[PDB]
């Protein structure tokens, strides 16, 4: 289903490339989008899938793009049109200096200082939950770790009930990786009549909880509105629950391939921060984009108000302009260059997060598994999206081979 070609759009810069739907994604999701970058491709290409856009495909133009926003806004993000008119998350749907304030406060709830008071929670959690894999020799990584470790150290700082992640999850989901099964303006609406309730009662009666510091926060001098404190939350409710994992999914299906990486990380424990960066770079997940606020003509294109132009964060480290050999992972890379986590006004704040949550997992899974692989006659797939994930991820591994600590 391809949409009509719109008159200012030259027809040597169509290149039909689904978001939703890659054509090569049985080579893995990565290397799907990396088609983009190819020789034949121009760097700013228009796409006639979900309804018309266009799609920035270097590192260098992605990174003008999100630094831009006068012409390229916040306002509407996801494509289709339909998904971007409806998002109305707060901060990343505003543009700056609006913006600002509400960073600020979001700020104060994920940031640096919440992570290192959550620090021995999360090696904790980390640690008991492979602890009691161990010694079955497999697992279903995606909903055996993947899954429970990093959603439940957010319900723990968001203050909700465990029981709720499987309806939460399944709503987040639809947001960026669209089933069919429900429209994003409704999987919102579900998402907010879940939330609703709950900042009412955190506003009447605080706690120390995430949702509790939103909901009775300051912005501009005044106090936040139930309205605002409502899509804020919603936004750290999907960044919660859909980001990191579907990262450590792609992380760990690259180590259990190769046992060289495994090893390096073993013997030598100082080069795990690097070994981080690089695959953040390598297995980046996260393509969204922005709207023309007025004609303006890019590099060459002339592209007009309204236009939607998608800017994968997950091309820039792809892109091999940028990085020698890109699709190699190499943990002593002199430069590790990515906007995996954005770039420009709108750079991740749970960054610091992720990155705690990743370090924790590589150093406690290598410990006490330190030889695993995919299960025999496993067909790994990977899903396309704003975000995209790994559908399911079988290991295993002798557990005499592993080390109980
Ligand atoms: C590996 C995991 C993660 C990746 C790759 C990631 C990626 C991103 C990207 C690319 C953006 C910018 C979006 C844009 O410019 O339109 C962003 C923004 C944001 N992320 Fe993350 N994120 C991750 C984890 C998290 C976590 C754990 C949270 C916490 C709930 C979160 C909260 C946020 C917030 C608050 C923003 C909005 C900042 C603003 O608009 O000023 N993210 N993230
Ligand atoms: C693109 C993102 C990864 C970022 C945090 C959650 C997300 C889905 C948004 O809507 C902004």
């Amino acid at each position: 289903n391809l949409a009509p070609l719109p008159p200012h759009v030259p027809e040597h810069l169509v290149f039909d490339f689904d978001m939703y739907n890659p054509s090569n994604l049985s080579a893995g999701v990565q290397e799907a989008w990396a088609v983009l970058q190819e020789s034949n491709v121009p760097d700013l290409v228009w796409t006639r899938c979900n309804g018309g856009h266009w799609i920035a495909t270097r590192g260098q133009l992605i990174r003008e793009a999100y630094e831009d926003y006068r012409h390229f806004s916040s306002e509407c993000p996801f494509i289709p049109r339909e998904a971007g008119e409806a998002y109305d998350f707060i901060p990343t749907s505003m543009d700056p200096p609006e913006q600002r304030q509400f960073r600020a406060l979001a700020n104060q709830v994920v940031g640096m200082p919440v992570v290192d008071k959550l620090e021995n929670r999360i090696q904790e959690l980390a640690c008991s939950l492979i602890e009691s894999l161990r010694p079955q020799g497999q697992c279903n990584f995606t909903e055996d770790y993947a899954e429970p470790f990093p959603i439940r150290i957010f319900m723990l700082l968001a203050g909700l009930p465990e029981e709720d992640i499987p309806h939460l999850k399944y709503l987040t989901d639809q947001m960026t990786r669209p089933d069919g099964s429900m429209t994003f303006a409704e999987a919102k609406e579900a998402l907010y009549d879940y939330l609703i309730p709950i900042i009412e009662q955190r506003r009447q009666k605080p706690g120390t909880d995430a949702i509790s510091i939103v909901a009775n926060g300051q912005v501009n001098g005044r106090p936040i509105t139930s309205d605002e404190a409502k899509r804020m939350c919603g936004l750290l409710l999907v960044g919660g629950l859909d980001t990191v994992v579907n990262f450590l999914s792609f992380s760990m299906e690259f180590l259990a391939k190769s046992p060289e990486h495994r090893q390096e990380l073993i013997e030598r424990p100082e080069r795990i921060p690097a070994a981080c960066e690089e695959l953040l770079r390598r297995f980046s997940l996260v393509a969204d984009g922005r709207i023309l606020t007025s004609d303006y003509e890019f590099h060459g294109v002339q592209l007009k108000k309204g236009d939607q132009i998608l800017l994968p964060q997950m091309l820039s480290g792809l892109d091999e302009r940028e990085n020698a050999c890109p699709m190699h992972v190499d943990f002593s890379r002199q430069k590790v260059s990515h906007t995996t986590f954005g770039h420009g006004s709108h750079l991740c704040l749970g960054q610091h997060l992720a990155r705690r949550e990743i370090i924790v997992t590589l150093k406690e899974w290598l410990t006490r598994i330190p030889d695993f692989s995919i299960a025999p006659g496993a067909q790994i797939q990977h899903k396309s999206g704003i975000v995209s994930g790994v559908q399911a991820l079988p290991l295993v591994w002798d557990p005499a081979t592993t080390k109980a600590v």
